[PDB]
């Protein structure tokens, strides 16, 4: 499946794509404002994620650090990124279908649209001004808006034990972006697409 990753932000993003223990395609690429990157994701892939990283510093060998979404200090990501990260999440070819969503469970850094290239299902978007409205206690100094689990590290927010519910912090994300997961046990906003679809992930969407 192809994923067209498009940066329409005023700033550079270092795109990342991983399934947690390995890169998807090249794993990462610098996208200056206006640039795109098309990757191939293998059929049947489960637990894939695409995200933006902001304000990265890499040397000639591809090593350094990003202010948001850093993946072990590498340009070409193998593993998932450090919060805060708006997440495009997908599993493909599961019982004949693809499953896509956007998640704020690990916070928000860059606005995102995640849409199929086919008419057979509907895309999702979280592009509200979460960083500008971020409660002070959730603000990340390097940019972005942390989820409450990252900040407070309690089950109330991290949903590690029992059955967590909405909190004032999950509600902050949910009201701004109803179509994205706001905490682990949020009512699902996963979209079912025809199996073997292709997709576009747009940073800073408008139209």
């Amino acid at each position: 499946a192809t994923f067209e990753i498009v940066n329409r932000c005023s700033y550079t993003v270092w795109a990342a794509a991983s399934k947690g223990d390995a890169a998807l395609d090249a794993g990462g690429r610098q996208l200056n404002s206006g640039e795109s990157w098309t990757i191939n994701v293998e059929p049947g892939t489960n637990g894939g994620k695409i995200w933006a990283r902001t304000d990265c510093y890499f040397d000639d060998s591809g090593s350094g650090i990003c202010k948001t979404g850093d993946c072990g200090g590498l340009l070409r990501c193998k593993r998932f990124g450090r919060p805060p990260t708006t997440l495009a999440e997908f599993s493909l070819n599961q019982y004949g279908k693809d499953y896509i969503d956007i998640s704020n469970i690990k916070g928000f850094n860059v606005p995102m649209d995640f849409s199929p290239t086919t008419r057979g299902c509907r895309g999702v978007r979280c592009a509200a001004d979460i960083v500008g409205q971020c409660p002070a206690k959730l603000k990340a100094p390097g940019g972005g808006c942390n989820d409450a689990c990252t900040v407070f590290q309690t089950s109330e927010y991290c949903c590690t034990t029992g059955k967590c519910g909405p909190t004032e912090y999950s509600r902050f994300f949910k009201r701004l972006c109803p179509d994205a997961f706001s905490y682990v046990l949020d009512k699902p906003t996963t979209v079912t697409c025809p199996g073997s679809s292709n997709y576009r992930v747009t940073f800073c969407p408008t139209a």
